[PDB]
């Protein structure tokens, strides 16, 4: 059956190395080196506040910390407190459980305590309720620190939000660490999936990683293990159909090890993402047959993206201090590199103008997918009108405040032709103010999408975007790209009966026992598809593509060729209306 | 008298086979096959969240699960928890009932627990109330899972809504199953009604099923049994009138078994649907005498419906894996069928333009009835203005979000001539945005009804619906269809006195004892009804139809024919004003 483990070698949360060194410098040093705390007479406190996606290192870095320190040294004890679990309606009974737990935590000397659900442990301190909201918060203040020199004990905090509570709970000088979980995307995703998949006596192929790791976006350690179990059970029922209706119990052979990539892709048909349980995010790669239709400008988007903003990230200070320099006295040499790759910028924004039905609003999610690791959100007016409890301008100042409270991050607005007709001049001039409230010298991108083409626009954008390179206009694709797009189906006309299942028999499987345990017109069709379709829009090409898919689906079984051209050609004739 | 049963062989919820195999793979395997959980070292968790219409498998799949596992293996215990039933205002008393129940649930090893009313068990976790809302939620988190390796115990959840609570209650990795109940419509409706009706020593006829099963729409297992009891008691009082006023008690014969279809149709006169206790849904089949007046285009509606969207549903993977293929390494062969019957589409919509009084707004419910099994709702502005607590555009984004959170589903708007005058340009451009927020490549229908005819319309629809086949215009019916419609009453003129009750005597029934227990002008009338009614509208034909019904009702008793033509003909003369 099932079972939980108490040993973790960072094998389901693995990849947060700089976090690991940051916590090692907090928890290892005070009793590893007990001398330099008097050589300098130094304090440094301990305590980390987790925030980010839950289960992406919430329970997983809980096991990574208890397993980390248990694998670190002997002896050491560990404590798990998950929200309100020692409380009452009394103050003086709730708390007497709490500080009996505190005094026994102080009695056991090598000891850490996990505290999760810090909102449930201590909410915001308001006096418009009963005074236990002030009482347990103040008594946790004095009983964690302030009055209480805790000595050798370590207090761990975890939330989903870094600001779900009043900042008195983060007194600066006791809880000076806060860890954000960035949900690793591609490479530590491939690391975390391959450190999972080696727990099987069949080793997995490594062409499927980072193939499956780039398919899997928005997942924790546990649900990627759920992908492991669902592909596993797909191998189970796949290998054996006789898994049903057993009152007389059965026995098995132990040689039931067969693995498919079909198991994984059926798991992808049968999955659901964790972030996409309640969200809608445009995390959509560009369509692979549409790459003949948009790679040619997509390259210009990613190159001019790279030029108008470097996407350069921070290296590890471990290897940086593994390097050494000779000169260390020169703050002028410091302000040199502090000017380097920092003062090279000015106000990241970009605009897309082009016709409707011409590759719109898919390239947006595509260039969202062409690089990751950055923080990003968009001013979707669905996400702006989603609350009415406050003003929408209060929501504007809020969301501008949180994208201010990040890394160099990404801001997007779709459909600005329809937008600015949606909200009044309150929110308009609000936004135009908030455009200028921040500096040029920070790196926040401002992607902008319009479904209307150029030189016809209200000038609100124009005074905002008077740079000649702050915009790009779109054109029709070339005929060679067109015939590149219709190429594969133009040989799928010829490969019906046994290449495709239009004429492939599907046969039955027998049950196991599992014993008892007690050609020539192709070119006039070519001049029908080309040169009579005078460079139209790509959605119309999607119409035709769907239509011919219906044609070849209905005409899926045919031998003795050149008999199935009449259906598609009259469909083109009808399409020209 | 009455009595409840503890044995169910899926005989009042029967039809959810793929659900049954999905739960069997969760609950049977961990102790059926206790070896492969170490061959792969796999987790898989257990827990299902029910949502959908209550009593359509809520109590019924509760009995199907406890009866399923009790009929599965010996020995096994079962537990029933229905919302708040072990609580208090204390935290620490409410919970001490809860985890005394948890430790005794862990003590009894073969054990499952039913949890219904999950909102009453654990609401959303807000700190703007007393902190027991955070406390019992967090303590149910740690005491179901997270901290607690539950071992062998199974936790069952059930609601009406899949999102009546915050998604922390669905941690991905413990509650990875959620069952929607689809309210089976025709064939599993006939299966579920015939698996009921075989509980009587008279076997029912099978021409009335699926006749009565297609009459009965929107019912659970229990209320269909209430139809069984009401047709039963209609047979009781029908067979015996002496069922009244007995102080001196009486005795019966046991041979009181007579069954009528009259009992069922009087039950239909005396019924009320469960979904139609507070809703108004246009689930209305087309009128059978109006089938001469709309089948001729109705066929075009269902055929072009079928062409513009295939209604093809998913087969069972049981029989699909009962089939086997030779080639299983080819993800390209996978993306073949993943392109098959998926990329054949483009943006399902359809429009109805036609005159007023000409078959409008009944064909809508009719083609709603011509196929079922799909998810469907409509943007009725009654259902849009029904709340004022939020903005109506917030309701727009909400309802678009939930129809996004479904199967390929159906969207309808009636009366678009009167509509777009009802809501301002806020909701208008909101909706036009939400038209384009989703892809072409998903299958969501967009039925549209207008009471005004063609070529006269504001072009908002026209830029939305510039496809030549995205619309259909309506005409007058033909004279042969007209005389087909007036045909049956044109022989009901001749069949008054004993075919119809206009001259049939109704006689009295005696009481049982039940002893003590201590012609020629028809064709000028034909040229009056036809060719002087120059192809008018069908509501006017309903006027006339009602009028002649009043004529023949008042003239219902007549012998020695050809004396009753004067009343209807002068009614036609008066009607021509």
């Amino acid at each position: 059956p099932l079972g939980v483990d108490s040993s973790l070698s960072f094998e389901s949360v693995g990849g947060l190395d700089n976090y690991i060194n940051q916590l090692k410098e907090m928890v290892m040093l005070p009793l590893l080196y007990p001398e330099i705390f008097q050589r300098f007479n130094m304090q440094p406190p301990r305590g980390v506040l987790f925030h980010g996606p839950p289960g992406t290192g919430k329970t997983l870095m809980a096991r990574a910390l208890a397993a980390a320190c248990s694998s670190e040294n002997k002896k050491v004890s560990f404590y798990m407190r998950k929200g309100a679990d020692c409380l009452s309606k009394w103050v003086g009974e709730a708390e007497r459980q709490l500080r009996l737990l505190f005094e026994e935590a102080k009695s056991t000397q090598p000891s850490i305590i996990f505290f999760d659900e810090i909102d449930g442990l201590a909410p915001v301190r308001s006096s418009k309720q009963e005074q236990i909201h002030a009482s347990i918060v103040s008594t946790l203040l004095a009983l964690m620190d302030g009055m209480e020199s805790r000595g050798q004990v370590i207090i761990i905090g975890a939330t989903n939000r870094p600001d779900a509570v009043d900042p008195a709970l983060r007194r600066p000088g006791r809880f000076d660490r806060e860890f954000y979980f960035p949900l690793p995307d591609r490479d530590a995703r491939k690391k975390i999936i391959e450190i999972h998949t080696r727990n099987w006596d069949p080793p997995v192929p490594e062409w499927l990683c980072s193939m499956l790791a780039e398919k899997s976006k928005g997942y924790g350690g546990a649900d990627l293990r759920a992908l492991c179990t669902e592909a596993a059970l797909n191998s189970i029922k796949r290998t054996y159909p006789q898994l049903y209706r057993s009152t007389k119990r059965l026995q098995i052979d132990p040689k039931t090890i067969k693995v498919k990539v079909k198991d994984f892709v059926m798991s992808m048909k049968r999955m659901i993402p964790s972030s996409e349980r309640s969200s809608i995010s445009p995390s959509k790669p560009l369509s692979p047959e549409l790459k003949p239709l948009l790679n040619e400008a997509f390259q210009d988007i990613e190159k001019t993206l790279q030029k108008l903003m470097p996407v350069a990230s921070k290296l590890n200070p471990l290897e940086e201090v593994m390097y050494d320099d000779p000169k260390e006295n020169d703050f002028e040499y410091q302000q040199r590199l502090e000017t380097f790759e920092t003062l090279r910028i000015y106000k990241p924004r970009f605009l897309i103008c082009g016709r409707k039905g011409l590759g719109q609003t898919a390239l947006g999610p595509a260039i969202l997918q062409q690089y990751e690791g950055v923080h990003v959100q968009s001013f979707d007016m669905s996400t702006l009108l989603q609350d009415s409890t406050q003003s929408i301008e209060t929501s504007i100042i809020h969301l501008f405040l949180e994208v201010r409270r990040h890394t160099p991050s990404i801001i997007y607005i779709p459909d600005i032709d329809n937008w600015l007709n949606v909200l009044p001049l309150t929110a308009i001039t609000t936004f135009s103010s908030m455009l200028e409230r921040l500096d040029f010298s920070d790196q926040i991108l401002f992607l902008a999408l319009s479904s209307s083409p150029l030189s016809e626009l209200h000038p609100q954008l124009r005074e905002w975007f008077s740079s000649k390179q702050s915009v790009y206009s779109l054109q029709y694709p070339t005929r060679d790209s067109i015939i590149a797009f219709f190429q594969p189906i133009l040989e799928l006309i010829k490969a019906s009966p046994t290449e495709l299942p239009g004429g492939i028999p599907r046969k039955r499987r027998v049950l196991p026992e599992l014993p008892l345990a007690p050609e020539d017109r192709l070119t006039p069709l070519k001049q029908l598809l080309i040169d009579s379709t005078t460079g139209f829009t790509v959605d119309q090409l999607l119409h035709l593509h769907s239509f011919l898919y219906q044609i070849i689906w209905n005409t899926k079984s045919e031998w003795n060729r050149n008999s199935v051209v009449d259906e598609c050609e009259r469909a083109v004739k009808e399409f020209m209306i």
